[PDB]
């Protein structure tokens, strides 16, 4: 969909933008410190799901560019893995939040996040 | 969900970016430039539908900036009934999606590109 490899390099960029807001406006939660409403959460997470699937389609061939490491491209079977941890973990997070379980909700955000820090120490570029 | 409101200008302005993607990306498909597979069609929109809710709560009191016209906020009604007539055209661009009718989903589409449109010309800074 991506007309310049710049156009693949923004769509990324703005979908892990995303990703952070409703990953990271769930930590007050997850701490205590700002009240659980199972609801919202379930709402929420079903939002970061969606949203979770997005970037990988724009690291296609040709894509290089951004904070993007090369060995995305290169080392294509171990991106991939990491792509489908993550993503396996954001389904134990939409299991814990559609069960309305706090203490799950906190484990299973915990490791998303150790997911998305994986990712970033291994193909994202130092900034 | 936003510290400080360049954060919830970020947010706006990346959701803005996907939604132009996920759109636009159908362009040639209704204009019969590209296969029309109506099951892609339909994921696609589901996308899309998730992400056309996404901008609006990130015009929140105070979080001026970016292109966003100051109208939007001393003019509330005007702007939520622009984002409304929209929503509502993502509804009918996702039944014409669900239904699988090529003519249905370029005329919804058509639809849904007049709604940006308008928003954009009353609310939105000229670049
Ligand atoms: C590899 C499988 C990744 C996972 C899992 C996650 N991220 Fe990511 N992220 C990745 C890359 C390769 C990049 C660089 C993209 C580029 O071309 O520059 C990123 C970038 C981000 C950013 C910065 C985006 C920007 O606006 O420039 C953020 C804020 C970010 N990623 C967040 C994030 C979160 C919250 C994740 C888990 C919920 C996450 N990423 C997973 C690679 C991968
Ligand atoms: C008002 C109800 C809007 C509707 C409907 C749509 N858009 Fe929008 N858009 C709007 C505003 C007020 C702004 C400015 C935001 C800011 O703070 O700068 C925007 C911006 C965009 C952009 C540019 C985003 C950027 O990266 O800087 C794009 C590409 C965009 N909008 C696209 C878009 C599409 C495709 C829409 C219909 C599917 C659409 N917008 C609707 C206001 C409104
Ligand atoms: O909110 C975020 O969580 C991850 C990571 O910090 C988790 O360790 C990341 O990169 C974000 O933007
Ligand atoms: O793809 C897009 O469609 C609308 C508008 O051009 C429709 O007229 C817009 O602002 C986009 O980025």
């Amino acid at each position: 969909q991506f007309a310049k490899p710049e156009d693949a390099v923004k769509y990324r960029q703005s979908a892990a933008t995303l990703m952070a807001s409703h990953f990271g406006r769930m930590t007050p939660v997850v701490k205590g410190q700002a009240p659980y409403d199972a609801a919202q959460i379930k709402a929420n997470v079903e939002v970061l799901k969606t949203l979770s699937a997005l970037p990988w389609a724009a690291f296609g061939p040709g894509t290089e560019g951004g904070d993007a490491r090369p060995e995305i491209w290169s080392d294509a079977a171990s991106f991939k893995q990491k792509q489908q941890a993550f993503q396996d973990n954001i389904v134990k997070l939409s299991a814990a939040a559609d069960a309305g379980d706090l203490d799950k909700l906190r484990a299973a955000f915990g490791d998303v996040g150790a997911s998305c820090k994986a990712c970033h120490d291994a193909y994202r570029k130092k900034k």
